[PDB]
């Protein structure tokens, strides 16, 4: 599925090269700008475990997620991944631990150790 797909075919986006975070573009957005640091950033998401046992979308809450790039506001993967988002654009990462919620996880929602998936579209974002 999906998430294999990322593993099999996906752009290592970490500046250490250690797949970390791994993208595929779904569908290419417009724009010579991407968001940086400080820009709060519009998103609809779905994500999940990367094992499909848990999942949870912007979509389900009627409303854009939103928050602030680069903040530490999110997991360390999205402020790498979204970083490199045009608007308009659908990406998926795939997300090692080490960039997400590491050996302790966050529970009851994320295990020790987890790998997650999301689907992201880039609706907009402004500088601060
Ligand atoms: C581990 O805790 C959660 C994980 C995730 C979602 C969580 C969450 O909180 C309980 O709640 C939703 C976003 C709604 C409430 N909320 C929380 C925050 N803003 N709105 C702020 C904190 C967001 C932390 O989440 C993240 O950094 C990432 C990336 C942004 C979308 C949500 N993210 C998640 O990790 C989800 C998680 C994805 C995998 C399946 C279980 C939920």
């Amino acid at each position: 599925g999906a998430p294999a797909t990322v593993t099999e075919q996906g752009e290592d986006i970490t500046s250490k090269k250690d797949r970390g975070v791994l993208k595929i573009v779904k569908r290419v957005g417009n724009g010579e700008e991407t968001p940086m640091i400080g820009d709060k950033v519009y998103v609809h998401y779905k994500g999940k475990l990367s094992n499909g046992k848990k999942f949870d979308s912007s979509h389900d809450r009627n409303e854009p997620f939103v928050f602030s790039l680069g903040k530490g506001q999110v997991i360390k993967a999205w402020d790498i991944g979204v970083a490199t988002m045009k608007k308009g654009e659908i990406a998926h990462l795939l997300i090692k631990p080490e960039y997400a919620y590491g050996s302790a996880g966050s529970l009851p929602k994320i295990p020790s150790n987890a790998t997650l998936f999301f689907e992201i579209e880039l609706l907009d974002f402004k500088g601060e």
